[PDB]
C-alpha cells in the first residue's frame, strides 16, 4: 500500500454523511481550543473576536488499513471524511476557517482535524481591564446528534505575544444536562477563557 | 437497516427539487423562531441585527423507512432533502447560517431543520429605550409556493444573558393573504428593550 | 403528469445556456422593480443602497407541458432554467440575492423570476432632503444580448413603512441604446426613483 | 445549425484549460479598460476604488463554425471557454465581477469578454485635488503565460464614465510594456493604463 | 505532444490529494515571499495588512513528459495538481488570493505556484515610526505534513513605490520544531520584514 492507494480507497468508500458509530455506542469526539489571538473586544456589547485552533479528534474504523509496509498516516480532505457537526452555541458569526481543510488520518482510524478559526462570540467581557480579568465562556457541542450518537470531551502556549491581551487561565469542562422533554443527555464542552488587557 | 443504508437510500432517491405534496394537500410546515441574541439596533434607521434558531418542521414521507431493528433517526445534509423555500419578507441582508447544514429525519418521515441564523431586518425599533419596549415584527413565508402547496403555522428561553437587550414578549401568529391564490406567512412579534 | 415528472423532464431537457428564441424573434423579457427599502444614502458620494424585488418575467416554450390532469405550475431552481443576463448598468456592488433562487413556471412556458435584491447604485442623490426629493435612475438591460435576441420592457406599494425615506414617484421607461464600439443596439429599462427623507 | 447545436458542441469540446495557441504563436489578447466610476480615493494611503469594463478580445479557432444558415454569434458562459489569466499587478483587492459571466463568441472564433469589475488599486493619488489631477497607473498582464504564449495589446475616455461621480477624467492613455527578468529567459507583456483624474 | 494532450493527461491522471513523495523522502518545497505592499498597520493592536507574492516551488515527477517536440512548460489550474498545505501560523485572516489560480509546470515535473495574496497578520509593529523600523515576523509551514513528508526551505524589489511604508530589510530563515505530543519535526520558514513609515 502507498499513499495513492490509501487515499483512493478512502475516497471511494468513506461515507461523509454517515456517523461512524461503532456498536451503537456514541462516537467519542475530543475537543480542545488552543487560543492564538484575541483580536477585538467590546465591554459594552459583550462581544469578542477570537482566533483559535480547534483540536478535534475521533475514530472512524472504516478508514483503517494495514500499515505493515505502508504509511502510518495520510492527510485527507475533510470533504472525503465524516466530521462531527460541532457548533459554538454562543457564536455570532460564521466560523472563518483560516487553514487548509485537511484532516490527519492514522492507519487505525484515528482522525485529527485541527482548523484555525476566527469567530465572534457573545460572552462576558466585564472586567477585561481589571487585573482579575474577564472570563469569556464558549460552549461547543454537536448541533444535531445527542449523547448516544456523539459524546464530547475535553483533553495559552501558542498565544500571540503581540496581542493587546494576555491569558490568565483556560479551563475546559464538560456539561451533561438531562431535560424533561427528552430522555437523552445533551453534551457540550464549556471553555472558560480568563483574559485581560495588558 | 443501519445508518449507512438509510443515508444511502435517502441520497439515491430523494428529490430535493420536489415538494413532498401528499395528495394535493399542502405540506404542513411549522415555523418557530427562538431568539438567541439582539446584536445591533438602530432607532433612527429602524434596523435590527438578530440571531435566532429557526425551528422548521414538516413531514416528507418519501424519506420514511421501517425502523424495526434500525435507527429511529438520522442526521441528513439538507442538500439531499427537499426544504421549504422560506423567506423573511422584511429581511435586508442574506440569512447568514451559523451552524452545520444538517436536518434531523425520523423514520416516519418527520423532518426537523433548525439552523442558527444571523440576519438584519427592517422593523419598528421605536421605543427600544422606553421600558414598554420596541416591537419588531418579522414575517416568514414560502417565497414561491401558495397555501395549497405549503401551509405555514406557528408552534425567550435560549436568549443570551449577555445581550444589551432583553425580551419582554414574543408572540407568533399566522396570516393568509390573497392578492387567485392565498399566500400564508407567520408573523413573529418581538417585544424587546434595552437593559 | 405529477410535479415529480414535470421537474424531472425540465431538468433532463432544459438548456440553461440556450436563449429560448422562438423564430429568430427576440425573447420578450419584462422587468419591473418593486422597491422595498432605501437603506443607505450619501448625497456627497451620490450612492444609494436599495432593496427591491426584481419582477422578471418571460416565455420559454420548451418548458411547456400538457396540464390536462396535471399541476398548472411548478417552482423550479433557476440553475435548471435559461435566465436573462440582466445587469444594472450603474450598479457598484454585486447584486446580493436575499431569497430562494427559484422561478415559477407555468405549463404554457411562462416563467416568473422575482428575487429580492440588495444592491448599491451610482445615481443622483441631490435633493434628498428637499421635499421635492431626489430622483435616482437605474438602468437594467441584457449584458450580452442585443435587441433582436432580447427585448426588455416595463410592466411603492410593498415599500417599508419603517424606512427613513419615502417614495414620491416611480416611473419606468424603455430606451434603445447603441454604443460606439458596436453596430448593434441594446435595449434597457430606465427606472426613475423619486424619493426623499421623511 | 441553431444556437442549441452550437452551444452543445462548444460545451462538449472547447477545453477551458487549453490556451488556443495557433501554430506556436502567442494568442493575441487585446485589453482595454473603459472607466465607469471612481468611488473612493485616499491620497494618504494612495489607494483607489474603481469600477471599469474590461474589454477583452482574442481568437480561438476551435470555437469556430460554418455560419451559412446559422447564427453569426452566441453568448457562452466563460466556464466553457478558455480565458486569458489576466491580472492587475497593483491590485489590492479581489476583482469583484458585477455582471453575468458570459462571453460573446463569433462564428470565426473571435471572442469578446467584457466584465464590469470593481477593484481596489495601489497607485499614485497625489494631486487629485490639484486641477492638474492625479495619475493612477494600472498594469494588466498574463499571470503565468509569457510573451510567446500570450501577447497583450491596447486597442472617448469619459465616454461611459458616470456623470454622478465625485471625480472626472482628464485623460486615459494605454501603452504596452514588455519585461524580461533575470531569473527566466522570457518576456512578460503587460498593458499599462494611465488614468488622469481629479475631484470636481 | 501538444498543450492539449499534456493538459489532458495531467488532468486525467494526476492526483491532487496525493503528496508526490518520491522514495519516502520529503517533498522539497521552496517558499519565498516577495512583498508588494504594506497596506494597513496598527501599532496598538500589533496587526498588519500585507500584499505579497508567495513564490512556491517543488517537484512532482508524476507530471513529467518527454518534451522532445513538445512544449517545455504549461499553465495548469491548481485544482488539477497536488499543492503544499502551507499556512501562515500567525495569520488572522483568510488568505485572499488576488490572481488566477494557475501553476506553471515544467516537463521535468518542476512546479511553480506564485499567487498574489492579501492577508492580515499578528506581529510586532512596535517601532514602525522609529527610523530603525518595525520587524514583523511571518512563519509559513505545512499545516498537516511533518518534515519527512514535506520540507520547507527559503530561496524588496517588487515593492510598491506608492506605499506609505518602505522596506529596510527582509530575511528568510528556516526553523525545525519537535513537540512533546508527537515524535516528529515540523519545519517552517520564518520571514522577517523590517519596515518603517516614510
Ligand atoms: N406565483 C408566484 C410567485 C413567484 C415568484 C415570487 C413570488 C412572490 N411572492 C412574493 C410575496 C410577497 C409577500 C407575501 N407573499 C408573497 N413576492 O414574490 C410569487
Ligand atoms: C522522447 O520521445 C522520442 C520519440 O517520440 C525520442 O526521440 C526521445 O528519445 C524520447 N525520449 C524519452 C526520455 O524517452
Amino acid at each position: 500500500l502507498d499513499r495513492a492507494d490509501i487515499l483512493y480507497n478512502i475516497r471511494q468508500t468513506s461515507r461523509p454523511d454517515v456517523i461512524p458509530t461503532q456498536r451503537d455506542r456514541p462516537v467519542a469526539v475530543s475537543v480542545s481550543l488552543k487560543f492564538i489571538n484575541i483580536l477585538e473586544v467590546n465591554e459594552i456589547t459583550n462581544e469578542v473576536d477570537v482566533v483559535f485552533w480547534q483540536q478535534t479528534t475521533w475514530s472512524d474504523r472504516t478508514l483503517a488499513w494495514n500499515s505493515s509496509h505502508s504509511p502510518d498516516q495520510v492527510s485527507v480532505p475533510i470533504s472525503s471524511l465524516w466530521v462531527p457537526d460541532l457548533a459554538a452555541y454562543n457564536a455570532i458569526s460564521k466560523p472563518e476557517v483560516l487553514t487548509p481543510q485537511l484532516a490527519r488520518v492514522v492507519s487505525d482510524g484515528e482522525v485529527l482535524y485541527m482548523p484555525s478559526i476566527r469567530q465572534r462570540f457573545s460572552c462576558d467581557v466585564s472586567g477585561v481591564d481589571t487585573e482579575s480579568g474577564a472570563t469569556c465562556r464558549i460552549k461547543i457541542g454537536s448541533w444535531t446528534h445527542h449523547s448516544r450518537e456523539i459524546s464530547v470531551d475535553p483533553t495559552s502556549e501558542y498565544f500571540s505575544q503581540y496581542s493587546r491581551f494576555e491569558i490568565l487561565d483556560v479551563t475546559q469542562k464538560k456539561n451533561s444536562v438531562t431535560y424533561s422533554c427528552c430522555p437523552e443527555a445533551y453534551e457540550d464542552v464549556e471553555v472558560s477563557l480568563n483574559f485581560r488587557k495588558k
